[PDB]
Parts: structure tokens; C-alpha cells; sequence
């Protein structure tokens, strides 16, 4: 049974899964997507060096290719992450100055949500913004920029793709009594009474066995930001335990702003972290016990 489909049925928006080019191509993704899941994300073909390599030269192959394969296949698209520091290039933290960094930001993120403008869902416009202690991480936005540079972005995407829900996320929110949980609602909180489009809160719930039941009580927490929605992302779990994915699964039904939950990928082999079998279908491309746990609670 399609997780996806029981969730709709459920009331939320979508069970969705990180994907690409490269795994739609190869071995059973697509099936299981086609058949079990409802929204898809680039995993690294949205992301600033596939795409703007260097300064005004874009390029969208992978982006495209997954943007049609989701519309060619019914599904759902989120987006991201437009302003991180993870795959950036050089050419951009090699910035020194705030009007030149703004301009950049601001083009990477028109070029790219305009060009998909009206089918993206979810675009992720920034990410992993905050330090473990709340701080605010010092990446060349916030050294060079500034804080406003959160301000900017989302204000420009808003711009570039109205129909758009537009995302903060970030990883390690899966404790209330975590700092850094703490912090960034206080600072959206902040934000969003400072008029900044903040439409939600994705969570990167890149878990370690047992962290599933801490999520019950930070999810809650992230979306008392006022935000419109959250988001559970980037979902996977040591261990694949039944009862991490159920926890999980059951924060996001007893949030009701919560949208929906994305996996970090299909099957194990395939996850950055095969070796602990993280994710819900095995390298036989067969539902795991955790799949089974969450169609079982989803029924």
C-alpha cells in the first residue's frame, strides 16, 4: 500500500522522497515512486553549484529532468535549497561585500524559482541558518550580509514565485529543549512579525536510533513560530526502527500544520547512509518493517 495515498487519506498533503535524475534512471526508484509516494525534491540537482556554476551562467539539466519527470508523473515538487552553504561555490563565499552578495543571492533565487514559476509546492529558501546554540551560523550570507540577508531572500522568492510556500529548514530540531529548536522559532517568531514570507519550517530529520520520540514535542514546538506549515525533511533513521518512523509519523498527524514528510531517498543502497540501512525500503527495493509500521498506522 501507498504511504502516500494513506496520508492523503490521513489529511496531510503529501509523503514525498528525495530523488534525481541519476536514481530515476537506475534501478527500481521510479517504480516505487510512481507507486508509493507523492512528491518529489532534488536531492543535489537544485543546488547552487548544479545550477549556477558561475556568476549569471545557470544551467538546469538535472533540475529540469527531475521538474518534468514529476509533472510527467503526477507528483508533487519541492525545491532547494536556494541560500545554504552546502554545495555552494567558491565563486559565491569568495564574495566580500553585502550589495554584490545580495545581488547574486537575489538573482540565483529569481533565476531559479521563476523558471519553474506555478509548479513548485515547497521551495527551501534557506537553510541550515543557525547554529547548535541558536546563534546564527556564519556563512558568507550572515558574514558578509548580514542578518538581513534572511529577510532578503525570502522577500525575493516570494517575489519570483507567489504560488510558492517558502521554507527555512534545518537539521538537529528534534528536541523542544534543544537551543537550537528553541531559537529558530524565536527568530521566525521575529521574523515573520518583521513582515519576512516565511511560510514554514522544515525540519531535517536525519535521526539516530530513538530520536523519533524527542520529535513528538519539537515538532509542536516548531510550528507554535506561527508559521503557516511545517515540514518533516530529509527523513531517514539509523536503524529503521518501526517505532523511530512511527513516532515520527505520528508528530506530523498530531500537528496540524504539519504538510507532510519527505524521506531522504527510496532504498538503503542508495542512502548516503546505506550502512545503516536508514531508510524505508530495503536494497531488494522491498518494503521494509518501518514501511509496513507506518501503512499499518496510517490504515
Amino acid at each position: 500500500q501507498s504511504i502516500d495515498q494513506l496520508i492523503k487519506a490521513r489529511g496531510k498533503v503529501y509523503f514525498g522522497v528525495a530523488t534525481d535524475q541519476n536514481r530515476l534512471t537506475t534501478g527500481k526508484n521510479a517504480a516505487i515512486i510512481k507507486a508509493d509516494f507523492g512528491m518529489v525534491w532534488p536531492e543535489e540537482s537544485m543546488q547552487w553549484d548544479a545550477t549556477e556554476p558561475s556568476q549569471g551562467n545557470f544551467n538546469f539539466a538535472g533540475a529540469d529532468y527531475l521538474v518534468n519527470w514529476a509533472q510527467q508523473n503526477g507528483k508533487l515538487i519541492g525545491a532547494g535549497c536556494l541560500v545554504w552553504h552546502n554545495f555552494l561555490p567558491s565563486w559565491v563565499s569568495s564574495i566580500t561585500d553585502k550589495n554584490t552578495l545580495i545581488n547574486v543571492m537575489k538573482n540565483h533565487i529569481t533565476t531559479l524559482m521563476t523558471r519553474y514559476k506555478g509548479k513548485i509546492r515547497t521551495w527551501d529558501v534557506v537553510g541550515e541558518a543557525f547554529n547548535e546554540d541558536g546563534s546564527l551560523r556564519q556563512n558568507v550570507f550572515l558574514n558578509v550580509i548580514g542578518e538581513d540577508y534572511i529577510p532578503i531572500a525570502f522577500q525575493t522568492a516570494r517575489a519570483a514565485d507567489p504560488n510558492a510556500k517558502l521554507y527555512i529548514m534545518d537539521y538537529n530540531l528534534d528536541s523542544a529543549s534543544y537551543p537550537k529548536t528553541q531559537a529558530i522559532v524565536n527568530r521566525v517568531k521575529q521574523w515573520r512579525a518583521a513582515g519576512v514570507p516565511i511560510d514554514g519550517i522544515g525540519s531535517q530529520m536525519h535521526l539516530s536510533a530513538g530520536q523519533g520520540a524527542g520529535v513528538l514535542q519539537a515538532l509542536p514546538l516548531l510550528a507554535s513560530a506561527g508559521t503557516p506549515e511545517v515540514s518533516i525533511l530529509m527523513l531517514d533513521v539509523a536503524g529503521a526502527s518501526p517505532t523511530d518512523y512511527v513516532n515520527v509519523v505520528n508528530a506530523c498527524l498530531n500537528v496540524q500544520s504539519c504538510v507532510g514528510i519527505t524521506v531522504m531517498g527510496v532504498a538503503d543502497p542508495d542512502s548516503a547512509f546505506a550502512s545503516s540501512t536508514p531508510l524505508l525500503f530495503d536494497g531488494n527495493f522491498n518494503p521494509k518493517p518501518a514501511y509496513n509500521a507506518i501503512v499499518q498506522n496510517l490504515q
